């Protein structure tokens, strides 16, 4: 009911392309846009999409506390919210991943009774998984801010992924336009030596910021980070990935309780699913085409869709309206305000489609857009989407 | 040089809107698309963008090992790569976050000498940060697959965020179209009780999959998860967030070595930056407008952009070409093949813009698109973007 909203969105890391469709649509719909991005092509792109933009980066200054900058950035956004405007804040990457002023501004807006939401974006860590070819699930992921990691002595796990952000400004609370003098970097390297050993790998990671660039994926030993020529390459957009040192064994009690109980030769702790993590030291070669793989592939020739598979069975009118709700914030607001009024004015919907939109229930819409076989609903329960694309062990 | 490529992309979690612009452009450019998504509107959207799509979900079956399904999914993609086609695989969320077949297919493609890349997307964890209003940086984040968490007895940190994926299929290696009988869920709850206590909060999180839905953000005690009516709400798209139990103190030796050495009352371990994590038990109220905040806000009236701030100073022709490189994979390929030939045929570029594109160097492009003040380059070094938007302590 109250006038004014704050939506904070991301641009992703790589220029323009890593912005989500909804981030773009909210930027276009906004009364006022406040942005903090790294690359100028993304900045130029944003300015073509809204006429009323303000660069938040101008609120940094040499020797000025970053906290003071963050309070100001937040306040610039919330001031416009209080005037009754639909405000969009834009931060590079994911706007809530290692970002102070977004969370501050949203919390203030929410506490004062305004609509407040963060839309997720693609983070530097998302880029890291993609470029280093690792999955956080295998074998778990610990993610820290590098100064916090040291100051609070945060735990490492030698059996899991370790990701460290802000390794180029260790112990630095202020700002400089010409970059950080990272002279406490040696304190980080000492901690990494204690935890992993001097010959354990550390990957210096920088995601490509422009579409034609390759990422920096440079493997060094912990010891090599002490070399001045290597240490100087670490800057404000550098992230470290430290791979596990070993594989963790299975817990017998849990094997029993989960009834994985052909316990004899439940694949040995080093019997990896292809592909193995290529950054992990002394990682053995894993066969991609084992006899079991070859047999699975042989079944493709005779494959038919299972009885209980639900083929898409929708219409242009329904796909058009579902697309509009996702890509037009104004249409979404209209729909949310009055499902029935909105649904009844959508042209060319079938009766079922109209009814599904009137209700708004997830299952009714899914039911309108997919043919649910009788085989399924004889077994199925009166949400259950069920799309699980990773299997551990 | 070799014909055939594999690009694996994501759709994000929320229908359509959380797809990145580059994911969309690669889907449109592909010779063949293979997809595995949850919601039918996203499926319908994909089918409007390419004429040659295959749903990978049909390769699941009741009682069929998920590993066999993953081998088949991978093989369907790589077969088309081997024929010399530009293939795009599409997985919901981030396609390398808790996904087996993407990493398998990319690794095989790369080993056989084909172009292979994963484009990052918005994961369920990205959504979690946005919807639960937390930052992984404060106070660090541990992320695990729930079965792996139990089977390998993965460590928790009571001072950091804990995120658990696949809490609805604990110990289950196969599949069923009507969903999982999660009868080993109690084993997870036992572990959470041991680590956190019976009265510690656990947030049941489900990101909205359709644009009009609200997320599920239901806080329960560990003990409440044993209640059958609560346990049954946990399904195949459920993720758990467990907040920290306490704040970790600072390490005196590191305070010394980082020279944060007005050590007396360096803000006490509970002197939080606003806003506090609202899920953390017994979290004190944090003042958003302290005297220091009010003073920072008072400086806004007299603010001018700093000397060393670099205003955007580009052209429509340059912003157009940088946008085209990000949004048109064919143009990007042409540019990467011959920078000079491509640059010289771009209409209306200035000499500097043309020269910057010919080189392709990050700094030359930035220099062409931003006015670098003399004040900056008198101090600055001959990349240093420097955009750091979070400050710990
Ligand atoms: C203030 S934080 C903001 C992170 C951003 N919100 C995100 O979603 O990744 C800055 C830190 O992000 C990481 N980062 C930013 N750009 C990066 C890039 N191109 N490659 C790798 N890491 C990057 C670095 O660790 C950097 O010090
Ligand atoms: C096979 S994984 C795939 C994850 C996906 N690639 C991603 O980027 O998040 C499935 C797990 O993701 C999480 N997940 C999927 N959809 C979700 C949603 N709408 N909300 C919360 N978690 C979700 C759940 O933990 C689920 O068991």
């Amino acid at each position: 009911t109250k006038a004014g909203s704050l939506t904070i969105v991301g641009t992703g890391i790589e220029s323009i392309g890593q912005m989500t469709l909804q981030a773009l649509s909210y930027i276009e719909a906004a009364a006022k846009v406040f942005y903090c991005v790294i690359d100028p092509a993304t900045e130029a792109f944003i300015l073509t999409k809204n006429k009323n933009c303000v660069d938040l980066y101008q609120y940094y200054d040499n020797g000025k506390s970053r906290l003071n900058t963050y309070t100001q950035m937040s306040e610039l956004m919330v001031r416009e919210v209080r005037k009754g405007l639909d405000v969009v804040g834009v931060f590079y990457g994911h706007p809530g991943v290692f970002v102070n002023p977004s969370h501050r501004a949203l919390a203030i807006a929410k506490s004062e009774g305004y609509r407040a939401r963060m839309l997720p974006g693609v983070s530097a860590e998302d880029c890291l998984f993609a470029d280093l070819c690792i999955d956080p699930s295998n074998p778990g992921c610990l993610t820290y801010e590098a100064s916090d990691f040291l100051i609070r002595d945060r735990p490492v796990s030698i059996h899991s992924h370790l990701v460290l952000f802000q390794v180029g400004c260790v112990g630095i609370a202020d700002f400089n336009f010409t970059g950080f003098d990272n002279n406490k970097f040696g304190v980080l390297v000492d901690r990494l030596e204690q935890e992993y050993g001097a010959e354990h790998p550390v990957v210096h990671y920088i995601a490509a910021m422009m579409p034609h660039q390759d990422p920096v994926t440079d493997k060094y030993t912990v010891a090599q980070l002490r070399e001045p020529e290597i240490a100087k390459r670490v800057g404000g957009v550098s992230t470290f990935y430290i791979p596990p040192k070993a594989r963790k064994a299975s817990n017998l009690d849990i094997i029993r309780r989960l009834e994985l109980l052909p316990a004899g030769q439940v694949p040995d702790k080093k019997a990896r699913i292809y592909p193995a993590n290529q950054w992990e030291p002394d990682v053995p070669e894993v066969e991609p085409y084992r006899p079991s793989d070859q047999a699975a592939i042989a079944q493709l020739a005779d494959h038919a869709p299972p009885e209980q598979y639900q083929p898409l069975a929708t219409s242009k009118a329904m796909s058009d309206v579902m697309t509009k709700l996702a890509l037009d914030p104004k249409a979404l607001a209209d729909y949310k305000a009055d499902h029935r009024a909105f649904a009844q004015s959508v042209p060319d919907l079938t009766p079922q489609e109209r009814a599904a939109l009137e209700l708004g229930d997830s299952w009714a819409i899914r039911c309108a857009m997919k043919n649910m076989p009788s085989s399924l609903l004889d077994a199925a329960r009166e949400g259950f989407p069920a799309v699980i694309v990773v299997g551990v062990i």
